């Protein structure tokens, strides 16, 4: 490997440990993977880190009750660039009754740029990604992992 | 003011913010300000962040029971450097016997450089900070504000 490709590797698994946990525990949470629409306005709502990306910093992020929790954290250039960022709520008829604020978030930033967004359910810990306005849900680790890397392919 | 000027004043706001926020729920914390000696080695047993700083980041890194929380936070100028970094525990007989780990390790790291560390106990909520080998207990905000802004 190179190592922007063993860069992208260590990041996709500091990802998929982050979600496991947060699956494991119920813990509501919602990570948006900038691509190439740039998405600097909802970035600017958010709470400015531009961290290292770590599967540590990830769940510490998440924890409810906490200030970082509320809202989307945002990833951009291999690095975590804000937390707590609005993301815009899909009105789309289609997403699945029994889901939330948080689900209709993710479908509504897919709906106007090529990020991809991972959700985990508070209610079910289940975990689903939103792109290009779809909502693809009850994933399993392997399927997730498959999505972030063809997403970086 | 210069922007140099206005950056420490901004990292000074958020430091006592969390401080403040984590005193009163009785958030045990430990947060070491990197002065002139370079404190590479002990940044790099933590986790790398290198992140902006924040009142809320800094919460959320202590919050019990989460992958950040046990270990020293190092900030470098205005960023966190690394969260859960190894400290040397002092051996000094002018630390309270009643204080625990985290103290001890803020004078220790206080007797090897010039940094300044700040302290909150779980047990008290009481606010402390290392310099130069010496625990300076039960701060007032005024008090650590203070004293920041001193040290820069
Ligand atoms: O209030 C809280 C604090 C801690 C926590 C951890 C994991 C899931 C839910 C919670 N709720
Ligand atoms: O992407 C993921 C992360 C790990 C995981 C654990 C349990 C159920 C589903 C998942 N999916
Ligand atoms: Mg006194």
């Amino acid at each position: 490997p190179t190592p922007v490709e063993e860069a992208q590797q260590k990041t996709i698994e500091a990802i998929t440990k982050a979600i496991n946990y947060m699956a494991k525990r119920r813990i509501g949470a919602l990570l948006t993977i900038e691509r190439d629409t740039g998405m600097g306005d909802y970035i600017e709502t958010g709470i400015p880190l531009n961290a290292k990306v770590s599967s540590e910093l990830l769940i510490n992020i998440f924890i409810p009750n906490t200030p970082l929790h509320d809202g989307a954290v945002i990833m951009k250039n291999n690095e975590i660039a804000a937390a707590a960022c609005y993301l815009p709520l899909s009105e789309s008829p289609f997403i699945s009754k029994e889901l939330g604020t948080r689900h209709r978030a993710a479908v509504g930033i897919s709906e106007v740029t090529d990020s991809l967004t991972i959700i985990v359910s508070e209610e079910t810990g289940g975990v689903s990604v939103a792109k290009n306005g779809d909502l693809h849900r009850e994933l399993t680790e392997e399927a997730l992992k498959e999505m972030l890397e063809a997403e970086f392919k």
